């Protein structure tokens, strides 16, 4: 047998789905979402890290002049100066008072630290869904894992489960993302080869190991301090290290629906959006012919007390009589109320208690068991607490709601005098019809 | 200086782009598309290959009966039979004439050949673009490679090139694709775990090395032939090997726009769709002040003959006079005609010849050189050939076209008698206005 259902995309909220098959006892299964993972694409746009500035020993000269020869290196720069008269510990370096010259040059390279610490920019666009389910089958909890895209089919305990596809294509991610060691950020990185100094992307590297790099750091030299031998540099401050200082809030806090985000691999998990379709092919072995199930008769219901709450605040006692000892499923056919229990053993002329959750001020509903219906009417009361920690979406109430006793009040209010006014209009128009024929 | 242009997405067709800068001699660059590669996503849905059927030695028994014990193996099957009296070379296996029994069983596993030969199904959805360009710069052809998505920037010979993004998002691929050793097919494979026997996907494996597999082969046993010892099997024929027999046309022939398809990695290349935007930042070093360029004067044009064709069938001779020896660019400002040459050396009061392509029956156009314009009028003739092999899109002609001498004819035809009829109407209405005042 094949059964298809749909459930809200929520985690930790048990769901009852009643599959019925003529000629056999109908059975209701409990399905729970352990977690749902969304794996986005991974197109590594590039990486970046802190840079090291290499400035070899400056070239000094006397009574002669140096010269700049271009170097095919990133952001390589050079300069010359004249008239410098450096002094060392033992005295002047050389005699030429002003005929001397100084040549300096520098460049910037990647740091070995990049091999361990860095920030990587990807252009992830799409994603795939995988999920974990817990199912109450034959009186035991069973775990299943499958891709929640409507394609993956999984066989367990002789039954075939298919999940997905996700109703909503929404994702918390973005086309372009930047990832640190364990943090993710939605942020539009500058295009490769156009890094703006002092900002993210100031140095661009294709891979942590690729020797080729790109840089933009305005490396300008300056005239050295008089009387000293040294190289000054106007090295641009590293925007990469700085961006780590102003990273801002991570996406695990800014993600709508709070989809928890992990790494290695990067996934977004546990966000409630849309719903999921599930198709279950269940072999008939689990199915039991109706004759096998014990009968039921003399059904009475009572509610000693009930309390509409996020928990199972409602308790109902039912008196039942059955043919023989045996298991029997229990369900509520009204979505406004949910029942924690799935089935129960029935011996005969006995009673039982059931714990349920509702949201109506007055709970008036039918309950199905052993292919029989029993009414239940009660007046719940508001609990004391206004907010709770654990989640509970079972007790969902639409705009339609039970006015309870006040229902009668509005039923009494609905009475109007339109009938009498129409009667008066008819009477006047007829008594006029003596003179009013067809106008 | 920054210049932005757009060119049709075509390969092998040179394109002239004239960048002009006041205060310097304008320069026209030739850009050609070597190839454009589209790399689609790669999400390996699964793989498949031929399967091997393992049927160990059947269990024989006499005067007793065997039994089937379930095996947690793919498509494992078993059966028993009674009354079989097998015979071997030396005589009957055993005495029990009919009390004997036979137990048989079999299963199906992956083949070691899968490690070498197989077919892999992917769910590639999106793609990225990379391209190769040839540019005529400073009188030399230079090659550039970059991602054609409007992001990658490439520095060459002191100039910054940016290409893309692709105007059209169209692709020849599809969300779901199946790849053989060197062939690709657009084909919707069945979902994993639901392989239909005798068709592609009949056996499903997550990876070539993963031990776990899924199968669907209706392995039913049969009663062995009387008087013999052997195992019959109703093994399902392998749909995988068969699909190789009816693969059909590959996508390299069915792809619109003929985008050539490769593998390892899978790319679609050389398909003309849409256009490409290109932004070039050119340092002023290449730019030359107008005063540097020699002047030009006494410009005359003549066409000894021309022939509108896919080739450079037009030849034009120009008499020119210049101030001094020097290079000078040449261009045509009308898109209806293209010129093969980019620049030329000019010595002074001399002449030159230029080879060009057109599509107008009568070619009437201006030509720009050394910031000066020269007219050129000629009457081309149709060539003899009706179809050619090499591609040529330069000579593009819109609905607007030169009627040539016949233009005058229609200009003569345009004359109408509406003027005289309006004159007659005015005359009659006025001579009536004696009695017609304002109606
Ligand atoms: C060592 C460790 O615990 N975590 C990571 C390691 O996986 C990674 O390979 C390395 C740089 O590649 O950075 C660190
Ligand atoms: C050997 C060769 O030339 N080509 C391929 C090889 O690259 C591949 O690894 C192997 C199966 O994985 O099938 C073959
Ligand atoms: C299934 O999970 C519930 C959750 O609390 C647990 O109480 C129960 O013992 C588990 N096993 C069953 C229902 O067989
Ligand atoms: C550039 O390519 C053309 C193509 O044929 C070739 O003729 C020419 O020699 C190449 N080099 C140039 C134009 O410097």
């Amino acid at each position: 047998y094949e059964h298809v259902t749909v459930i809200p995309n929520t985690v930790g909220v048990p769901y009852k789905t009643l599959v019925n098959r003529p000629g056999y006892s109908p059975m209701v299964l409990e399905m729970e979402l352990q977690s749902v993972t969304l794996e986005p694409t991974l197109s590594l746009d590039y990486i970046t890290c802190e840079y090291k500035t290499v400035i070899p020993s400056p070239y000094v000269k006397c009574c002669g002049t140096a010269e700049c020869k271009d170097k095919s290196l990133p952001d390589y720069s050079c300069k010359v100066f004249t008239g410098v008269y450096p002094f060392m510990w033992g005295g002047a370096y050389c005699f030429c008072d002003a005929e001397n010259t100084q040549l300096s040059e520098a460049h910037v390279e990647k740091s070995e630290s990049c091999k361990t610490e860095f920030a990587s920019a990807y252009r992830a666009h799409t994603a795939s869904a995988s999920a974990k389910l817990r199912v109450l089958y034959q009186g035991n909890n069973i775990t299943v894992a499958a891709y929640a895209n409507g394609d993956h089919a999984v066989t367990v305990k002789d039954a075939k489960f298919v999940v997905g596809p996700m109703s909503s294509a929404w994702t918390p991610f973005d086309n372009k993302i930047v990832v640190y060691k364990g943090d993710v950020y939605n942020m539009d990185y500058p295009p490769f080869g156009a890094g703006r100094p002092g900002q993210f992307g100031d140095i661009q590297s294709r891979t942590p190991e690729s020797k080729d790099v790109y840089a933009n750091t305005q490396l300008v030299l300056q005239r050295p301090a008089a009387g000293t031998v040294h190289v000054p540099y106007s090295q641009a401050p590293s925007g990469f290290k700085y961006w780590l200082k102003e990273r801002g809030a991570s996406l695990q806090h800014t993600a709508p629906f709070g989809c928890q985000i992990a790494t290695n691999p990067v996934r977004a998990v546990n966000c409630a959006v849309g719903n999921i379709p599930i198709s279950i092919d269940i072999p008939d072995a689990a199915f039991t012919r109706v004759v096998d199930a014990p009968s039921v008769t003399d059904m009475s219901c009572e509610v000693p007390a009930c309390t509409h709450s996020s928990d199972f605040g409602g308790v109902a006692i039912i008196k039942y009589t059955a043919s023989k000892k045996g298991k029997c499923a229990v369900h509520s056919m009204t979505n406004a109320v949910t029942i924690r229990e799935a089935d129960v053993e029935v011996e005969g002329n006995s009673q039982l208690q059931i714990s349920f959750s509702t949201a109506l001020a007055s709970a008036e509903f039918r309950v199905q068991v052993c292919s029989t219906q029993v009414h239940c009417a009660a007046a719940c009361h508001p609990p004391k607490d206004h907010i709770v920690n654990y989640p509970a979406s079972h007790t969902t109430l639409g705009v339609q709601d039970i006015s309870t006793t006040a229902m009668s009040w509005v039923q009494k209010i609905t009475g109007g005098v339109g009938l009498i006014v129409a009667v008066a209009a008819l009477i006047l128009i007829v008594v006029l019809c003596v003179s009013f024929s067809r106008h």
